């Protein structure tokens, strides 16, 4: 009975990701707003139904002390920055986060068109990247991304919630990290080193094998082992963006969870890193500008809001 | 014999229009990337040759002057600023013009990756416009835009040079405007208020009646009646553009003309407008940001370019 | 006015390759099913007009001499086996090469079913190969295949004879040669080296720095300038093919040329070689199967044959 | 009639670095010691001549201030720790080197061991590695190493300071920079992308050709032209050590110049990098551990020391 926020969606050629801070005093502005979106996603995206636009709704801990009253989920958290040995993880400041997905880029476009402006005023853009697709859902490093996203079961048991916390049965927590990589030390590395870095192959992606793979290698990192022995897995769409004219060449992550001790874990085997391996041999390029923790609520939650204290 | 740039394309759902100036002393950096281009083209697009990457390398006047010998084209000059009575269509520095075209967004921006990495160092890129496609072709003012490009012969004399300059047969001039028009007053604007200033109508883009469509609408001022009867027309492949995080919402002007008298007196219809009609009502709502005439070559000049000055 | 065969046609993502030797004294039968051929094209390939079935009859040395009475081209010989210092490149007896294309394996299929069954028992089929396509238009060494074919004049002056031999002008030269090169070793063999090997890159095919390129790889040899200053190209559609319960991965090259000297100067810088440069790189994995000289005729020439000898 | 200290000297197949700092308050036990070195040097190494033990003493800039008055070198500074855009080259404080020679290590042991005992209390050893040398004169990356030393006059104005200091004539500058460069991602990578690394080649040590060679190459960064044209060359002792119970592969880099300058601009070109390559291949591999500048004497200046401040 509780419907989900369309997290579980394939990854679209082009999407668009809007991290808006809410201006104070504009509570209620942004209060009306919040159940029309689902309204405009199926006014807009009814028009060619077959590009899948799909607005994912989130919302910060500022925003969820502000905008809402009643309960609270019970990790949300303002995203704690990783000031790791040389690798530093920063948390600028956004409230809400948009999170549009279809076929093409213009509907994309025209929903975040709307969305601003059904709370005009209320909200400053903060963070404005459009996320395009390469050729085999690669990204801007050319390893192809996100190919270990579960489905079904073990996806569902990934992201929504249970009745851990039965006040927000469904719902996800995400973990924004725009990155910027640069690509003069990435391109006149060589392959081999690169799968190194990776832990996969970079024309067919293959795995590596698991002595050939190194310890500090983002695949090595990244999966995490419980004690029971099951793994704990995320959903990330991770679109790259980019701008030639300043020379930008990101990636911009977004990844989905149960519960961000999990994304936090995995950024912590990152920057912090292992014990025997504290750096993670993708932030050798990669440098985060931005970050933020949010929550993603159900749809019915945005259709039934709880009232504005 | 002479090859023509594939200006003669249709439209297409992403574009990339790059407006890169030539750092002083540079000048053999470019020489070497200018044969290279349609080997970076058949190099890249062939990787799905159902997507239609197609470069359209364009060089203004400076360029012209520094970079080839020999003869010039007959009136390829630095765009003329259009300072009219209220509008003024500005002209920044650019030395050459990258227009790039394909089914999706990825491939053109590997082809601008590779672009400015085979000339590393002798460019800046000053104008950096990411142009996707709206619905059924629209703009950002709502219109269908573009659907008065003719086809077959009517097009390729109204683009292609024949041997009026024998020196240069095939190849076309080019005004770049990158607009940023404001969508606060155009929204608040109706419907008919604005097929007032189109000229056409919104949905369906059926033209007005001669009558009732005015003086001063931008379809009225823009075809212009040679005294013989003909009509000269120019294809132009006008893409839209935009970021919501500035609020800026533009259509990036360009059209490919035969000569530049052509697309210049369409602007000093638009801008410094008719004797009757000073304004075209367009413009009340779109300021021009960027400006430049360029000139495509054949494809056979990038492959045999004049020897260095 | 002289109709070619569809040789200038883009690659498609199935195709069929057929050498098949006529039997002694069933010259007659074959002399049936020739005029046939393009009307059961037109009438297999209408169904699903968007697949484009497209047949390519192509005739050898044996089956000219048997087959047709007057002139014979030029330069139509049997193909010369070329037995270099440590790579062979063999001969088979084929008669007529059938080379069908089309956008899908089955209607490609059924043309052949009908094939030779317009000339049942005249023929017995020597080589049978199903030639898929790779991702983006790769081949099983992993790059990607045929990013060079040109378009438009230089290709139809590439390809097409004018009248130079003006009794058949308009028509190509075959030169089929089925690879079976071994992964084995390709696969443990690094990336840098087999771009050595190709002498463009893996991942995007840029092509490699005339510097950085070395003098035996396969885009070094395979580029052939004359004296005046003119590149000779050919139209290659190499499909690859494969059976993996034999473990065979071949590319099933095949070259159309305006005439074979140019085609046999290409397997001369490769096979014999340069005479600094003597093998090319990518024979130390080729090793040719088979191989076969052909002519292709206008599709006028099967509506009129000559007559039957 | 300046006796400068034994680094005119072949490579020898032992060798002991002893980077060793000062305690504080202990200056005039290091200067009873400092003359008695090269007595030492010819006490123990007279035992089989044909060892050819030779002790290169050297003083930092604190070790300078703290047991030397009157005139100081005119570049002798601390190591300028460079902290590049990804590999960064620490100092570790270390106030006097003792650079150990010989034939065998047994020698070098003991002439060491009556090193620290000659000023017992006084020091604290930071740095102990024991370099052997690998079986023609290789390292642990598998390239033969030191194969560009000078001879002769083009190594005496190489390293001995001639009347520029006339206070010091005779006398180098020694960086010391212990790497522990690993061997997983080494070992994994091809022979011809570690030519790549180097400049030169594997087994028989030939420079690579000046197209084929990368610019980022080490031999490519490493030789520094000047304005006039005569290239500035250094004489390195590199001596690889290593402990495979910690699983450490170490090359002690140690380099003898007449300016430190020449040294750091080396560097310069390794770690900053040039502004085209700003990071040399071979510190993708290596990290270096400590380093630090120092100053030889001449064993005259050990013989006679100014008199203690
Ligand atoms: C710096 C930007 C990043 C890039 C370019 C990147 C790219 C990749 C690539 C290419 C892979 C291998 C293909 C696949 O399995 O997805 C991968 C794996 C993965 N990445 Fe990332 N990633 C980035 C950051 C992150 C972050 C910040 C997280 C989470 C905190 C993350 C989570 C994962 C996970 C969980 C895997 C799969 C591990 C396994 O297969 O179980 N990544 N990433
Ligand atoms: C300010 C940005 C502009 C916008 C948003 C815009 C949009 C449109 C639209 C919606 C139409 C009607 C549909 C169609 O016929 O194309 C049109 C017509 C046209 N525009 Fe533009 N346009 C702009 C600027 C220009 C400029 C600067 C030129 C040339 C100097 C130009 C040349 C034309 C021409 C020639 C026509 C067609 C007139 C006829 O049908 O013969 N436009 N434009
Ligand atoms: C052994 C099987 C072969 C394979 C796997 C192969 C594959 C390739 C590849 C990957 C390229 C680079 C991409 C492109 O430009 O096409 C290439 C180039 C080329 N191949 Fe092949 N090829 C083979 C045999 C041949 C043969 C037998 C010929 C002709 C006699 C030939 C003619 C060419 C030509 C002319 C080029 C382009 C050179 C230039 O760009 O001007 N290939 N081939
Ligand atoms: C990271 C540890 C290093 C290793 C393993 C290493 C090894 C090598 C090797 C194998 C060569 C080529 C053979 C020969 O010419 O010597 C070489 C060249 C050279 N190395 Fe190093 N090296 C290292 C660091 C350094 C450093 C830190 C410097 C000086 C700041 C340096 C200075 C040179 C010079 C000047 C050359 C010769 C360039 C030319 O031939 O003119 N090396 N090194």
């Amino acid at each position: 009975a509780p419907q989900p926020q369309p997290v579980l969606a394939p990854l679209t050629p082009a999407a668009v990701f809007l991290v808006a801070t809410i201006d104070e005093g504009q509570e209620a502005t942004v209060y009306d707003a919040l159940p029309d979106i689902s309204g405009l996603v199926r006014a807009i995206g009814f028009r060619d139904p077959a590009k899948r636009l799909s607005a994912i709704t989130s919302i910060g801990s500022d925003a969820w002390d502000r905008l809402f009253s009643g309960p609270r989920p019970a990790e949300l958290h303002p995203f704690r920055e990783i000031d790791g040995g040389r690798h530093h993880a920063p948390a600028t400041p956004g409230d809400l986060l948009f999170h549009l997905r279809a076929e093409s880029m213009d509907v994309c476009f025209e929903l975040a068109t709307k969305l601003v402006e059904a709370m005009s005023g209320a909200i400053t853009i903060v963070d404005e990247t459009h996320g395009f697709r390469f050729f085999d859902n690669r990204d801007l490093m050319g390893f192809v991304d996100g190919t270990e996203n579960p489905d079904g079961n073990l996806a569902v048991v990934a992201t929504q919630i249970g009745d851990e916390d039965p006040d927000f049965a469904g719902g996800c927590y995400v973990h924004v990290q725009k990155y910027l990589h640069d690509m003069a030390s990435w391109n006149s590395l060589s392959v081999e080193e690169q799968e190194r870095v990776i832990g996969r192959t970079k024309l067919d992606d293959i795995e590596l094998d698991d002595d050939v793979k190194p310890a500090n290698s983002h695949v090595a990192l990244n999966v995490i082992e419980d004690e029971d022995g099951n793994e704990l897995k995320i959903i990330r769409h991770n679109m790259p963006f980019g701008e030639i004219g300043k020379g930008e060449f990101g990636t911009y992550y977004i990844g989905y969870s149960r519960t961000p001790s999990v994304t936090e874990r995995m950024l912590d085997n990152m920057f912090i890193g292992d014990p025997p391996g504290n750096t993670d041999r993708i932030l050798d390029f990669s440098t985060a500008i931005t970050g933020g923790l949010f929550f993603t609520p159900t749809v019915d939650f945005l259709d039934d809001p709880p009232p504005l204290p």
